[PDB]
């Protein structure tokens, strides 16, 4: 049976080790302390004196959903009438294959959340998964990781695009993408679930245009029995709900640079690394014109697009927003403050990142006049398969180490174990003696003619590149001769902290369906997960 | 002035040298004593009972020097009707520009010898030089050495012979040899003696047609003056005159070959070398066809021409002879047969080769009824240069030693005094002690692996190498630095002692002639030269 374990540990990013630990100082960069058991009820509470559009938010959601065929996201939908209900959300980019694992983790944090709270609190809570199809970044979802010889390789889907399109209005190459699909499966082991996982990733495919929905596609087939509900930034649908917020985000656009840049300045004072790169000629909204997205940008109380000789004044523009909301979409400042708009948000799910970022938007969610939603860190999960488990135990490898920094250092710490220890010592002495020896021969040689010198240090450091060779040489015995071993030191990395970056950051799902099959993936999801900010490990 | 000296000088053909020592053994070899004061006299009376056909001879001789418009040549002659007169004969192959010296050498010795006879035996004595047109060995003839960067090399006259023709009957290419003749001057250092020198020798060029020819033209500028006669043996004109002695060959023959076969035992088992090559089925006579050259052999009491399936009894070939003189000449055997024949003589002027075959012939003279004439050992000389015996000095060499072996032996000595003594030493330690280190290397780096053995022995060998390399670079550069008095061992040698053999033997009178002109010529051939059996030196 599937077994979860935790583990403590640390964050590289100080500041959200920071946030994990509940420091006093978090009060200047969120709204709400994930540390006190009440905080949700005070959440509830707030949110109830909000005014959200619910009617038509289920009415467009429903509309949007009808092409999954799930009566369960209909009926989760269905909750967002209710005026005590509300949401927990997290989003990622619209990845081939539902990209890194992370996102299905990041699923599953928020599923678990909201079931949890719908519980604790005797409200609907509804479990909303944020596509991110505005973004016009292709090349951050155009690819999955392959395992090949030297380790983890992009394997990147081969079509190119002219436009700078959203995903969400970018077409997929039927033909180049099941090709694509076909070449990540074969580097996969064949196994009894391996045809009929492809089937069913490639009717996914032939059900979909865009990179949105596919990704989608594949998300409700994972998912839709839990009742997860997919909002797609990037659907022409969902701009219209949008209007007043980007009319808002125009009206308070000074107010809105100037509480990024302080913020900004003020995580900088306080020792952390803010990473949000937005100045103060940035509107913080792009404009899709002929199927392209193009920043706006301000210029002395307007506003431009440099590249198109566009602009507007101040009222023009918010004309504009009102007459076609469609053009419009948000960016890394703007998104979360129209996902808050949108969205009775009990709970954001975030990643290390994001709450990074989200620590420099605490005076853009005052400017638009709302608090910031709590920031609950989603879960963080290792899968270790019995194989990988086996082998951390035959090298004498702890699980938290590989976790923390792989098990490159350990196999470096091996091989020198097999290098005779005379070895190393007589081959030090050698280098020097024969060196001493070769001086005293130039000694005498520069007797005849001073000139010689050069050729003589030419002779002398020749002699040195054989020693050296022969050196390379015993160590390549070595390397060949105790090649099972390093070989598994090797492959506990790959699995564990491929290139040294977490598992869930590197890897997909689909290689873990293949193998494992979807039994597999009904057990996992359905783990007893808590949020106590600890590592996840995931046994199988 | 020019100055001669004598020195003591083993040849190193042990016959020779015991001939000269006039040992007891020698009268199996030779029919008169050189070592006995008396002998000469002896040999004119032995000469005065054979019959000679010296108005004839005398007849065709004064036909034949016509050409050369000398009344010196025209009165030595004459003197050859006089029923005691006898000659001094020896002879060449016709060299181009006059072969190496040691023809000059010969032609100096007959010319001295039939001097001093004349005045001690007051009968006329006539110097002859006996020219080996009949030979057709023209690769012997056909060069001279030119002294080039790495030594002595033989400069060829660009000319092929499709036709195997006697020297006597084979066309020079004017135009061919005028170049050579330029290629061969051009070598030398220009001089106030140079113009009038090549003007002389393409005047002779261009007044022959044959190799002999011109070594008849060359040989006459230099010592018609002192009445040297020419015979000229591949002359046909000369041929009518030899009838009578091919026929005595023809009759004679298995005699004859009993006589070189019996003679070559004996000589073999008395502990020396026999050169000549004629088997049994020899007849040790050759028979033109067609301007071509063909020995004939013996087949059952027959004479046979096995390329041209001719053939003839001994009744028939005797008759052909009578008919057709022309067409018949002799053999290394023969030829020293014929001589004696034709010519009276009181002595024959041999170098170290004949002096050897002559003894393979004892028996041979016998078979045709007349005793062997004296052989006199030609004078041997080495021309030493000004320059050259001052560089003998500054070497430290002995102008013996170099006669004798050249002077390689003595610069290797001086080239290793160069070397600094420690140098070798420290140089042959650090060989062992480098080989002594890397082996406590390859002993601990063959516990990884037994197969490393190769790998590591040719590390090993590789190190060895560069240090071979170091030390050859030493060398090389000792070389250089030392590279002004090297270049003299060098010098003295090419002069004295080209490619290890004598200076007589490899160069050429041109050379000598050009350096130092017809004034030098004039005193050389005038010097007080004596048959002692000694080693001459001429000190310019
Ligand atoms: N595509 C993948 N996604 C996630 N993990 C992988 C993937 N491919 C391989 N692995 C993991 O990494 C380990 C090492 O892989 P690899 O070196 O490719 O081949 P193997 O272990 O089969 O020789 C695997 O045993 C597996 O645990
Ligand atoms: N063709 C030659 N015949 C005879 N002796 C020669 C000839 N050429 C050179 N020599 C002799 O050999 C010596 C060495 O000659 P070589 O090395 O050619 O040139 P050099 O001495 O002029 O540098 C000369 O100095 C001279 O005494």
């Amino acid at each position: 049976h599937m077994q979860l374990t935790e583990l403590s540990i640390k964050n590289q990013n100080v500041f959200v080790q920071h946030y994990i630990d509940g420091k006093e100082e978090m009060s200047s960069f969120f709204d709400y302390s994930i540390h006190h058991k009440d905080m949700w009820r005070e959440r509830l509470e707030d949110l109830s004196s909000r005014f959200f559009a619910r009617e038509e938010l289920a009415a467009y959601l429903t509309s949007y959903h009808n092409k999954f065929g799930s009566s369960a996201m209909q009926s989760a939908i269905e909750k967002l009438k209710d005026p005590s209900s509300a949401a927990v959300v997290g989003g990622q980019q619209a990845g081939l294959l539902t990209g890194p694992l992370y996102t299905i983790h990041k699923i599953i944090s928020i599923i678990v959340l909201a079931k949890q709270q719908e519980k604790e609190l005797q409200v609907p809570v509804i479990p909303i998964f944020w596509v991110a199809g505005e973004d016009h970044d292709l090349d951050e979802i155009n690819f999955v990781h392959t395992s090949e010889e030297n380790g983890p390789v992009k394997k990147k889907l081969p079509q190119s695009y002219w436009k700078k399109s959203s995903a969400a209005s970018t077409s997929l190459d039927q033909e180049k993408c099941a090709a694509w699909i076909d070449d990540v499966f074969a580097a996969f082991e064949e196994t009894d679930h391996t045809n009929t996982l492809l089937d069913n990733v490639k009717r996914c495919l032939r059900e979909s245009v865009t990179f949105t929905d596919f990704f989608e596609l594949l998300i409700a087939d994972l998912f839709q029995e839990e009742g997860l509900v997919l909002l797609n930034s990037g659907d022409p649908g969902i701009k219209k709900l949008e209007t007043a917020m980007f009319q808002k985000i125009l009206r308070e656009n000074d107010e809105l640079a100037r509480a990024v840049s302080d913020q900004q300045a003020f995580m900088r004072q306080a020792g952390y690394k803010p990473i949000i790169e937005s100045g103060k000629e940035q509107a913080n909204l792009f404009y899709e014109y002929e199927d392209e997205r193009f920043l706006i940008e301000k210029d002395n109380g307007r506003f431009v697009i440099k590249e198109l000789d566009l602009g507007w004044t101040r009222d023009e523009l918010h004309t504009h927003m009102e007459e076609h909301p469609e053009r419009f979409s948000n960016n890394v400042v703007t998104r979360p403050l129209m996902q808050e708009f949108l969205i009775p948000t009990l709970a954001f799910i975030a990643g290390p990142g994001e709450i990074n970022y989200w620590g420099e938007l605490k005076q853009a969610f005052a400017v638009m006049g709302f608090k910031m939603p709590p920031v609950m860190p989603r879960l963080n999960i290792t899968i270790l398969e019995r194989h990988i488990e086996k082998k951390l135990a035959e090298r004498n490898i702890s699980l938290q180490d590989a976790i923390e920094r792989g098990t490159e250092n350990q196999r470096e710490t091996y091989f020198e174990r097999q290098i005779p220890e005379e070895f190393t010592a007589v081959m030090d002495q050698a280098k020097s003696q024969i060196e001493a020896i070769h001086k005293t021969v130039r000694q005498e040689a520069l007797k005849v003619d001073q000139s010689l010198e050069p050729l003589l240090l030419k002779n002398a450091a020749f002699i040195q590149d054989q020693l050296q060779f022969l050196e390379r040489t015993v160590m390549k015995r070595i390397e060949e001769k105790e090649g099972y071993v390093l070989k598994d030191y090797e492959r506990i990395q790959n699995s564990i902290k491929p290139l040294l970056a977490p598992q869930e950051r590197i890897w997909n799902i689909m290689y873990y369906l293949n193998r494992y099959g979807p039994k597999f993936f009904t057990t996992f999801k359905n783990l007893p997960f808590s949020f106590q900010n600890q590592h996840q490990v995931v046994k199988l």
